[PDB]
């Protein structure tokens, strides 16, 4: 290391927590997009809710739904050929767990491809209560957590991420190799601290959280 | 592998070459964000320039590029303390090397960020154009690369990223262990073949050029 990590000091009023695609599509084993390490990330979430609703820091979960036509998918079906059938809105499988069911005062923000923050809802919920700060938790790791977290930065928030509360998965050699979920972890999570802003654990957030309130 | 790898069919009149912050400042030994592996991707990227004003395919570059006084960098300058000083438009290092030296018709697209997308230029530039389909190749794969990717991706263009022309670097160790350009290469190119589009090298990319030409 030759430049600091990043730590972003915790204003309640200021900061909220967005949960990504914690949506039974993900979740579940039987899910027709299931990753397995989702299982390990919903003990921590379930800990850093009930401290956020406690501090009054906003909570927002978004959630990958479509209209279920192909009328609002051109590149996500090029690349995810049943999405229409899975990610429709009528699907089941597009609600989030109930291991984590929103509350009342949450809010649910939709979207239509991997970004929480291109062409959706967020940025009008997060300014509208002058929120600069958010906590990322969720799946995927790399692609949406990542996307958002890539999204956010540019759009000069103050993000961290939590690195004992994102889940990553495994893909298949497409050429360059196999690539384990625990690889694409360890490579993002690094990427994040060195280029997008802080890496800690869900227990500390909930500690500076509780501290700052 | 369950689902197939993309390719794009090429139009030269709705295509694009986007070449990635190939400046000094990335590609020199003495640069102060100096990327070893830039030094491998000089070569293809010659070739695929070359082929591309040959079949009137728009070329693109992009450059990181800050006023300097830092009215511009925010969470930039948080991540990256000498920002300012390194990427200021005076500094002679924000140039783009003599190899690649743009030519009188290629445009030219400045950015305070990573995102070649994100508050620039680039859309204006390519939709007016009519173009759909963009080629990106350059520095640093997983950072300034990815998130034109990602963000092309979102906003529906054809996004083809050429794995022999795209350099990755190492980074430290901040707490998941060391990794690698090798590593970070192997997983960003996965990741962009399995969510953001097709990945292939600058030769075949620069056949399909010539065959639609």
């Amino acid at each position: 290391m030759s430049k600091p990590l990043v730590r972003w000091p915790i204003n309640p009023l200021r900061t909220a927590v967005i949960v990504v695609d914690m949506q039974k599509v993900f979740c579940e084993p039987t899910g027709a997009l299931y990753v397995k390490s989702t299982a390990d990330i919903v003990q921590p979430i379930q800990k850093l809710l009930q401290a956020a609703r406690a501090a009054q820091v906003m909570v927002i979960y978004l959630r990958h739904i479509v209209r279920g036509d192909g009328s609002d998918t051109g590149r996500m079906r090029d690349l995810y050929p049943n999405v229409d059938q899975i990610l429709a809105r009528h699907d089941p499988d597009v609600e989030v767990i109930e291991a984590l069911a929103p509350q009342s005062d949450d809010v649910i923000v939709d979207k239509l491809f991997y970004s929480g923050f291109h062409n959706t809802d967020l940025d009008t919920v997060l300014r509208a209560r002058d929120v600069d700060t958010i906590i990322v938790c969720g799946t995927v790791t790399n692609v949406c957590c990542e996307t958002t977290i890539r999204d956010g930065v540019h759009r000069e928030y103050k993000v961290i991420a939590l690195s004992d509360a994102n889940a990553a998965m495994d893909y298949p050699d497409v050429g360059f190799g196999a690539v384990s979920a625990a690889d694409v972890q360890r490579i993002s999570l690094t990427t994040i601290a060195y280029e997008f802003g802080e890496v800690t654990t869900t227990a500390e957030v909930i500690r500076r959280i509780e501290s700052a309130y």
